């Protein structure tokens, strides 16, 4: 599957892409405002993710650091990235289908749309000023607005026996993007789309 990757922010930000155990294509790339980048994605696929992350320092070598969204200090990512971070999370080819959604379970870094660029199904996104608007116990100081189980580190925020409800910092996340998880067992907002569906994400859509 074909990912094509497009900061319209007006700052640059470092792509990663990810399934938590192996980066996916090079893992990672600088864009500059405006930039694309295209990335191919192995069918079948399971519990991909794709995030942006800001203010980075990278050595010739690739190696650094990030304010948010930091995987391990390293440009071309092997593994998921360091809250906060809006995150394009996808399973491909599961039983014909392919599922795709926008998550802030792991809290907000940069607004994103993640749509299909092939036929039958539609695209979610998650646009609001969510940092702007972040209640003070969750804003992060080098950017961001962190989810409570990353900062308070409870079974509760983070869902930890299987069982937990929605709370006041989950809605403050659902209320500005509804079509995003905002804890683990939001209702889910996952788009379903044919087997084999291509795919833009989009930072700073609006």
């Amino acid at each position: 599957a074909t990912f094509e990757i497009v900061n319209r922010c007006s700052y640059t930000v470092w792509a990663a892409a990810s399934k938590g155990d192996a980066a996916l294509d090079a893992g990672g790339r600088q864009l500059n405002s405006g930039e694309s980048w295209t990335i191919n994605v192995e069918p079948g696929t399971n519990g991909g993710k794709i995030w942006a992350r800001t203010d980075c320092y990278f050595d010739d070598s690739g190696s650094g650091i990030c304010k948010t969204g930091d995987c391990g200090g390293l440009l071309r990512c092997k593994r998921f990235g360091r809250p906060p971070t809006t995150l394009a999370e996808f399973s491909l080819n599961q039983y014909g289908k392919d599922y795709i959604d926008i998550s802030n379970i792991k809290g907000f870094n940069v607004p994103m749309d993640f749509s299909p660029t092939t036929r039958g199904c539609r695209g979610v996104r998650c646009a609001a000023d969510i940092v702007g608007q972040c209640p003070a116990k969750l804003k992060a100081p080098g950017g961001g607005c962190n989810d409570a189980c990353t900062v308070f580190q409870t079974s509760e925020y983070c869902c930890t026996t299987g069982k937990c409800g929605p709370t006041e910092y989950s809605r403050f996340f659902k209320r500005l993007c509804p079509d995003a998880f905002s804890y683990v067992l939001d209702k889910p907002t996952t788009v379903t789309c044919p087997g084999s569906s291509n795919y833009r994400v989009t930072f700073c859509p609006t």
